[PDB]
């Protein structure tokens, strides 16, 4: 109570709660993204004092019952156990009617989530903010750059209605994934880019995943794999806000590595983005 | 002598000096006390330029600026800081001097507004910040309440005031014109300045600049950060675009050196401060 | 596997199958610039094709890193002389130079060696400063582009200075594209004007990292607010492909003032782009 | 559940729990608010040890410890923090629980002393700090005045109290025995502990630990640092040497994470905290 | 001039006039340990005779640095196998090893190679942890000195563990000199007991940097308060001269958590002492 | 006024003031010791609130008129001008009857000071706290490791009554300088070491110079040339305090490089040592 993200209530038995949205922390890397959820929670008090978060004219916590269920408990080193307890957690939540905002953690945390969400929402469109496309063909079982190769192959997402925003590194130009790379995103208007995004997604249900490395290192230095020429936090937030009218079933923010943060501005970016992900959900009501 | 901000002369008895502009540091409340120190130390970066770019003249040739050090007051006592600070300002103003002031908590502006209102009348406030600082029901010494109190005491006129760079909850119905960061970041400097001049009119202006207006990327060293702010480039051009307004006093506040990174925030504040001085000099 | 971008170290590069040689020049807190740049560059090494390129620079050029220049602990005079000798023998053997600072001063020896082998050059200069101070000490950064034209090394009248944010001289023949306008103009616009100024002349490309705004390059000794973004820096560099760049360096990185290695990463990324735009013209 | 300090259970309704010891965080005033957060985050470093060295048993097997989170109070209001904090403590104490408390400003101890005095009588204070915190003429909410006020309100008896690690000006004439850092650093642990036991007697003890007691080399993360302090090794052995005293409550305060370096200070505090728990457990 | 302590790099060290070879083993935030250690070591290089010694180690041993071990980005199994192969071929050619971590796990391959060439060894272990966990993952730091005795690589009964500050097993044959007593006893006292435990057996010297108190070595991934000072660490290492040390490593340095480079400097200084005490016995 | 070190009065015209002791800052390196005096001043407020600085039972500022004259103004790059304006400054102060506590800055700052002091006090005994002996035979004209070679050769100090405390690096064992190296200093009692110091110095006038690198890097990380195995701040302060009965004519603290400081603990060590240097002067009265 008054102890989680944004001073929301902790509830460690959330499956039968009245919550609409459950926040879950997943401290996991396989560096230093393990403390991402702690850092995000700790800095979110910056945001909590606004009754109506700018620029909105209503309070999210009045339109949505959001609870923080803490962090996922699993064997210290084991990633298989992480992955299985994460998908299990996610399935039990979805079956109870709840929706998920999730804090990472390694981006790999997303595969368990997509798997669980796919069972309840069908094949999904992926809106992916990152500097990496994370479609690596031959990597380790738990590599965090291989999950959006594995997800289409397991029929979890449809590349042909997915969009990858802020890319700045080598990628495969023929996946059916539409790559809106940081170069053009930075040189195009937010409206322009949202228009193109909406055209691709359709009315398909969306999973929204945001690796913080998508922001330029100056705006978000606290990440393990930085790439220069990224987005501003102002552009990120405007883009996220522009996704209001999509059918976003679930969402997560990942790769925040507090050990490389500077005066918390990377955790602040994640907490503000996570809150915007909530407000756009509340604004559809 | 050669020891204060920008290697300007220290003068701890400025009231009868032949200085036009007096720099005053006010170390007051986290940890924005070293704001003035940080600003002065980093300012030597700028001092070597004879004509600070992009100006084609030397501010120091057109204006006598002296740095009078920091305001002495009972260490924790805030009611002393205010009375000592207003008195300082009143005596400087009566002697014909003008003030560039370094914070320090943003609250320090309210004493300076009281002092300035007695000498210049009701003012227009040009307010760069991420917060509107109009909180109605707060502690008498809360930093985010100065622009609720000031209109109520008749110091400033909301209806010619403007609040630039806002990124947090505010009050749309109170007379202040709020140019939010979302907007300012998407609009040209000329567009915004035009609008600023429209609202302000011919009226006299007190310019207050809370560094949290700048995005934490450029001003990480602040106590209450908000993402999606202004760049240093935009902040400096906007400030430079107020040349033609009647700016009677000015301050830069909320630099918390504990959270600064490679002295970036203090550099921005000192640069902005210097630009505030050139605006004055380019009219003389 | 051990030098910049996991390239081969070759401490005997004068006779070698390499077409380009990377040389660290630790010199003054920019001693450690070259180390910082190498260490962070592994972030880029894993990309077969460095985005947004369509091929691997490593398959179009043999590039080797011969380490750092050895000179007397404090003697800058030996530093200069051993630096210019180093280049003269590299440039002599039909090998090019990407060099890492280090003090910006390091460019002046390199310009002396380059002028003997390519003639008077156009200077493409990324910096917040113009570095043209006449009445300055013998070994001093800032003064090089007063000395270099008087020694007939570069032609101011085809030289361009990009990102300037500080006091400078308007009447000396250098074209200054200050950070105020560079940030308000399109890259294409600026590149067009660069190409117009330089013409067909061989260019030396020098990049003082303070050109970037301190938010992006905090790790610098002489920082100035209101500079360029890394995005704009990289697009401008990339836009110089069609010019004839004979030599290039990246200087002023100071790790003691770096934050989460972002200055070093910006310099390593720019340096890699300087290599790609070379590889772009040979293939 | 598995979420609080040392991965212990959270329980936000601890008053009727079957817990022996309750951990409470009090975020209050620079920037010692994140003291509790910092302590909890770093504490996982210790949690993996089943028998925390050098003990030959597991504290968690002998004691039910729960973490009840942080004290909620009106954000800036300090008079609320005190009344809410004393009430919290009184209700826990009446229910038979004992308190390990994380600061937070050192001032938080005075409410906890009021609560404890009602349940345990007048106490002996064992006080590790670089400051004596006995300032007579201060603000009602000044951190360095709690051990002037507490004797005057009859909460503690100076004549069985001891102040360990002092490195700054103090008052020799007020009943407290002051073991200065110069002395403690030159004397064996057994020597000092002998003396501590002599002074304290059989009387009940409240153990308060301000982290600035540790030399800034080991606890850089503090707001008022003083050189020539204690090592973490000496601090932990001294604390461990109080096993036989009747310690009724305990706290660790003044961890300012903004000034911490690689989480060293928070680690020391959490380790010391855990040792405070083992002292209790080794008597049960 | 480019490796540790400005020693020569030699990427082909198997046939070389060197008697000792320095090898970085970047492995997991200890990837960057070896770099950090090399970069800071120049602080020591300028001393002809490293204090308090009466001669130059560099004039009694040929020491070279062959860089870092090349292995698959994430495959630790290849890391181990290429590491043990590396050592087996070095130890085979009559060359010794000072190695830099890197994860402490790196020692286990090195112990496998060393045991084949020197037999079962006494372990002199500086760490806050005993690293004897039985029921742990295949590749995991902490478990090595459970695996190493079961594989007959070391003899617990002549092995000593110095600086322990955490849970451990009292009954397994290892002699634990915990940081509580080590800090309360004289170096001579402790060295005497070390010499008594080890006897005439060949020793492998492994130094996990968390042994030092976090105040002295902040840059570590698993820190524990109440550890050793660098002064005491260096005096203890120095006191092992008369023992027969066949191989040595320094591990767990994590720069992401270092403060003003003091952890790296402590490790580079210890490593240099490990070299002097070798040079002490040959001259 | 109330603006210098320890909130003491600034006085930029100190030669004819009533001060006994003048504090002078010398921002100079030839890295990053230039801001040493600023850092020292800024952190000294930590100390200023104690009326009687522990462990003393009197107030220094009651027994001594101490003023801070600011920093020495000279040509930005030129060290010759630094050196000459520094010695000139020092001579004018000494001739006026004033005594000097000086903040560095590069250790080289000491040569101008010794030169000026020698003219007024004669040949001096040097009490030197540092990890380096600074007796380098062949270095640059302004090398900061060569000044205590140059000073005996110019007849400024007598090595045979000088003592070098906390040494941890290669030095020349036959200078007549008595080296009390950190190894033994750390293993010997403070009384023991002071006794030996007093025996060597005699009643000769002492210049006390303290390079902060003498402290172990953990206690004082903010220096350019660190060496491990140094002294604690507690031992440094006790030793300095033990020099009360020597005839210390002048004093300085040098090499504080704020760019490598951690939470100001290096500047705090210098400011506390500098204050102790003042209290021992006041305690003889
Ligand atoms: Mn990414
Ligand atoms: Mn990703
Ligand atoms: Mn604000
Ligand atoms: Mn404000
Ligand atoms: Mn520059
Ligand atoms: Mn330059
Ligand atoms: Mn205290
Ligand atoms: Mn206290
Ligand atoms: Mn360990
Ligand atoms: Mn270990
Ligand atoms: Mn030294
Ligand atoms: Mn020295």
């Amino acid at each position: 109570n008054a102890f989680g993200f944004l001073r929301l209530p902790m509830n460690f038995q959330p499956y039968d709660s009245d919550a609409d949205w459950v926040i879950t922390g997943v401290p996991f890397d396989m560096a230093g993204g393990r403390h991402g959820p702690a850092a995000i929670r700790q800095v979110s008090t910056n945001l909590a004092w606004e009754h109506n978060r700018f620029p909105w004219n209503f309070d999210m916590r009045e339109r949505l019952n959001v609870v923080d269920c803490g962090d996922l408990v699993y064997a210290f080193g084991d990633a298989r156990e992480m992955s299985e307890k994460l998908q299990a957690h996610a399935e039990k939540l979805l079956a109870a009617g709840k929706r998920m905002l999730s804090f990472g953690g390694d981006h790999f945390v997303t595969l368990p989530l997509l798997r669980a969400h796919a069972k309840h929402f069908g094949k999904m469109a992926l809106v992916h903010f990152d500097a990496h496309t994370d479609t690596y063909a031959n990597g380790c079982e738990f590599d965090h750059g291989t999950m959006f190769y594995t997800a289409p192959k397991e029929g979890l997402i449809d590349p042909n209605h997915s969009v990858q925003i802020g890319i700045r590194t080598e990628f495969d130009k023929d996946n059916g994934f539409t790559v809106l790379d940081a170069c053009q995103v930075n040189d195009r208007s937010v409206d322009d880019v949202i228009a193109q995004v909406k055209q691709i997604v359709g009315d398909m249900p969306v999973y929204l995943t945001f690796d913080i490395d998508c922001l330029d290192p100056a705006f978000a230095p606290g990440t393990g794999t930085p790439v220069i020429g990224g987005l501003t936090s102002d552009r990120a937030i405007k883009l996220v806000r522009g996704l209001k009218d999509l059918n976003i079933v679930g969402m997560d923010v990942v790769e925040v590595a507090p050990a490389y943060d500077q005066s918390e501005i990377t955790a602040l970016a994640a907490a503000t983005l996570a809150l915007e992900m909530l407000y756009i959900q509340a604004a559809k009501k």
